[PDB]
């Protein structure tokens, strides 16, 4: 029962102490409190009556930003994106490029704004000093680690630029982890559009900067010593638009090109798979067979890890979005397999980050221009710093299965 | 009745002189012409029979020009843009993003061609020159006001480009109004596809560049002494639809998320207005109530200067493609609310203009990037120079809605 | 019969002698097997049973391809790419935009997936070693040659990048032939979605490389003496999407403004003609007289050169993309004039290339990157290195019509 999410909390815990540069180094105070953080915010949250009225408040109220976005994308693409589409193409009349690419050009917008009006800095900085005043961790990777928890992983940094060049590299290192256990607010709407509950998404964003910090400070100690705009409104908004459009362009080509891909190695690998009599062999089934053990230690019940493992396996071997992508569906009424509301949670929150290898060079661009002497230091941790990403959704997934 | 107009002619050029750097350096004789150029063009294509019949025939080939680019669009999105849409989404049938955007490629494109052929440059010599000769106005400045006719206010200086860098401060000034005071021919011809009457667009486009300099030799007197491509035609067009596509795609973007950031916007003002017994507050009725004075002075009707003022304002605030896209609905038969044709004539004068504070960083990358060491300037006169090109979008629409 | 195709192929021969930098530095063994392997590699799979199947087999594998890459787009677009389309629009219920130009980018990012694991330099490493013991050409020509059968004019020489800035005049002059005698693996796919059997863009695209030697070498004979990565397969395949991204967006628009200027042009040139009595005239009138005589010399009959010119000067006076798009309804049963089927092989061979004028300009930036240096030379040879790669096209396709 609850017996074996107590022991995935352990076993999680035990990979990144053996992981760790410094086992000897790791500073109880920081990883204790850090763990304490994101299991109370997970039991706030998804337990208590009143975590539970706070959490479907700030939903409803993002619930509600994305409807009045979607006044924008009604504007560009007329009646594709309305009922009647529904009534002619049936299930495929949702669709994709349309409903949901031009949210994150909405969000995007938005976030520059709040960011230009003093908002966003606001919320960051008392949420970072909460966490470094109860873990003792620094300033600036403090403040990353909040700031996460709305932005992507090479927008986060930029609230501290000036001290990223000279950070330690455990403080680096907690700033890539704090990007890579989390999203961004864009591609949370996006994700939220194709189904995914957003009580689910947002829980799932604030336990990612604990939790980044978390798995961090375990695999990566500080064994040394810290240190310590746009002209107008319809500027910044413009400036969010533009960024956004790029992401939603880039998204787009991509889940072109991996769907695609997926389809072409299924095809291989029912050919190759039949030269040893299993011609039905599928990308999904090797997923969902060899991410099943991990899957069904984190709280997901052995009649349904196999088909959990397919998601979660998918979004570390490529990305979260393409993972999203083929669980979607599974949320619906014309789902294949019907799964247990607990287990919709568990995938909902294991695939909640950017935590891929892909994203390490992402990192390498974004995080690098910040300090160009420093890029050496960002391909090194490079893998590991995807681990510990890859932990952190996992310990979310966990501690949510565990109150649920 | 027309002495409304007449006084509206006269305050707009009062706030100008009240502006001005220095009322004493004013040239009787350059503002003096330029004013009667302005209403002089206004009085011959909108009043007198042999000037209408030159203005229906110059937009009869436009609309003709529009059509034949839309066999492009038609190629790409096929039924998409064909009559079968009205039939099954009715009015939702007309889908923006592929019947105004693509206009804009087609345009870029034609443009760039009539530019490589020497037909542009033809036309902005005869113009320029004709102004300079009765203003009084630099060779440099006085091209760049011809140009702007046509192409956007970072597209109209490269026709003197190396004069830019040493240009005097009331001619960057006046190159900077004189894109400001104009649109350009790509989204001129979107406009037109949104419903937008042609003749009123070129009309507005024409008087744009006597308007321009109008107000910048007025608000910013000459206090110092003047001085003084693609390797065939079809790497021209190629350049053309390549800038075009850039342009559709930001175009498109800022109008997902300014629009969406309005709806936005409007739930809040509902929200806080109704904590002062106005729950049915939004961004129109304060726009509406604000720029009601304003368009009432510029000939608009009592009993419609309210609702003339949201789109005046809108434009103000935001751009004028965000304006005119709320503006449409009002030129067709299900208009919410029936406007005379002279109301309709006014919105349109005083909309056409990039005249916003958005267009001053477009100003600092594009004009600046010609002239670097100039950036500070543009920076300094970017307010003035909105002001003034604000003030020629309004003396446009008095003209026209006096003669109409 | 068969000997009007004989005296297209001397004549073709011809013309690259007389435009021939040197005449009597041509090396009969190079030219002589250039032809002779182009020759018999048109035999093999187009005459010879076994050739046959073998080409039929690869052009099966690339349809199955194809299908695979199209659950991508199938995803992003919805009922917007199914059959419910044809029932509701008809024949306008194929959209180009969502049928054709996602091709483009699921197969940049299978190329450079195929690139990372080596699979693409083993084939290259083969055939262009083929090539050079067969030919004497140098190593570093014969590879590009080879590279340019699957990939672009500018993605080709990366295989050699190193040689580049040092290699001879002939030897860059042969690289920039192969490359416009040639097409790239996205496109080739865009032109089988758009009914271009599969089996001719296969065979006209593997002819290019010794086609794109021969001519190199008959115009520009060598008189000098030659010489002699992404993280993950994820980040590989993300790298190639959003190169695709950016050609599907170029040449969208690109379509979009050509397309659109022709209408402008065939509307202008009624009016233009109806002064001479010709009313009707049109721009594919034009090029239809003009290139019959062409047409006819490779192997069209009589009846048929006319429309046959239309396509194939289209090709040269824009690109091959745009003369595919007009070629592509008389593919179907609602083709305006019925062709043979020889015709409509050798219009498909003559057009399979990137020989256009505007390819100078892509080879000036793009190989140009490679050699700043050299971008003099390349300038230089541009018109004469169309030229050539035109001569190859227009072989293979004498070559095709004359074994079918
Ligand atoms: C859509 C619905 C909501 C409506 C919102 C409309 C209100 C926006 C007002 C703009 O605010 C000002 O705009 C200036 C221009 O952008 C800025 O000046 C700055 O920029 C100018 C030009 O670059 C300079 O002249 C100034 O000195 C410099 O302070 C200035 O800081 C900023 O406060
Ligand atoms: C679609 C319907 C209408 C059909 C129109 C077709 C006609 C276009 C003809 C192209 O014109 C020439 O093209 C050359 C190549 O672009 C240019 O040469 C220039 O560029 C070359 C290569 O860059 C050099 O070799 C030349 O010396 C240099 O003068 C040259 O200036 C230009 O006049
Ligand atoms: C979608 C269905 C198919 C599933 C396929 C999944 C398998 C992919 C495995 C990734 O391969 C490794 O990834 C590393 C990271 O990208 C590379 O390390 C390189 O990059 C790292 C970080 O940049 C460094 O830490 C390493 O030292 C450096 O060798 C490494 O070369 C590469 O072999
Ligand atoms: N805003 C950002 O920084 C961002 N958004 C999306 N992605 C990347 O795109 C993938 C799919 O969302 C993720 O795994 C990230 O690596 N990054
Ligand atoms: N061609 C150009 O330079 C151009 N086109 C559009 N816009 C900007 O986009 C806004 C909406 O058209 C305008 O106010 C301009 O500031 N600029
Ligand atoms: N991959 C490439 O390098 C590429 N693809 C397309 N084109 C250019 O676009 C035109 C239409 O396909 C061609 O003639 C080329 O010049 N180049
Ligand atoms: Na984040
Ligand atoms: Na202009
Ligand atoms: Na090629």
């Amino acid at each position: 029962s609850l017996f074996m999410s107590c022991c995935g909390m352990a076993v999680l815990l035990g990979i990144a102490v053996l992981l760790s540069s410094n086992r000897k180094a790791i500073n109880l105070r920081t990883v204790g409190g850090a763990f304490a953080i994101q299991f109370s915010l997970g039991a706030f949250i998804l337990y208590v009556p009143w975590g539970q009225e706070l959490l479907r408040g700030f939903s409803d109220a993002v619930s509600n930003v994305i409807n009045y976005g979607n006044d924008g994308t009604s504007f560009l693409f007329g009646g594709l994106v309305s009922g009647k589409m529904f009534e002619v193409f049936g299930g495929g009349g949702f669709i994709f490029a349309f409903r949901v690419l031009p949210t994150l050009i909405f969000f995007s917008a938005l976030i520059s704004v709040l960011y230009y009006l003093g908002v966003m800095q606001w919320v960051i900085r008392i949420l970072g000093g909460g966490l470094q005043k109860a873990l003792g961790t620094s300033r600036a990777e403090s403040m990353s680690a909040a700031a996460n928890i709305f932005v992507g992983q090479t927008e986060a940094p930029l609230v501290v630029r000036p001290f990223v060049p000279k950070m330690t590299q455990s403080e680096l290192f907690a700033v890539m982890c704090g990007g890579l256990a989390s999203i961004a607010g864009g591609v949370l709407a996006g994700y939220a559009s194709m189904g995914v509950k957003i009580e689910y998404l947002v829980a799932a964003s604030f336990m990612a900067a604990p939790g980044g910090l978390l798995f961090a400070k375990l695999m990566m100690p500080e064994t040394e010593k810290p240190q310590d705009k746009p002209a107008n409104v319809i500027d910044a908004a413009a400036g969010g638009a533009s960024a956004g459009l790029q992401l939603a362009l880039n998204v787009g080509a991509m889940l072109i090109a991996f769907i695609g891909l997926i389809a072409l190695i299924n095809g291989m690998l029912g050919g190759i798979g039949g030269w040893f009599g299993m011609p039905e062999l599928k990308l999904e089934m090797l997923l969902g067979w060899l991410f099943a053990p991990l899957a069904f230690l984190i709280g997901v019940p052995w009649n349904e890890a196999t088909v959990a493992g397919e998601f979660i396996g998918l979004k570390t071997v490529a990305n979260e979005f393409v993972a999203y992508s083929q669980f979607a569906p599974y949320l619906t009424e014309a789902a294949p397999v019907v799964l247990s509301e607990k287990t919709k949670a568990i995938i909902s929150f294991a695939l909640c980050g950017f935590a891929n290898l892909s994203s390490i060079a992402i990192l390498l661009g974004g995080l690098g221009s910040l300090a160009p002497k420093r890029r050496g230091d960002i391909a090194r941790m490079g893998v590991k710093a995807v681990i510990a990403g890859t932990l952190s959704n996992l310990m979310a997934a966990t501690i949510a299965g565990f109150f649920l």
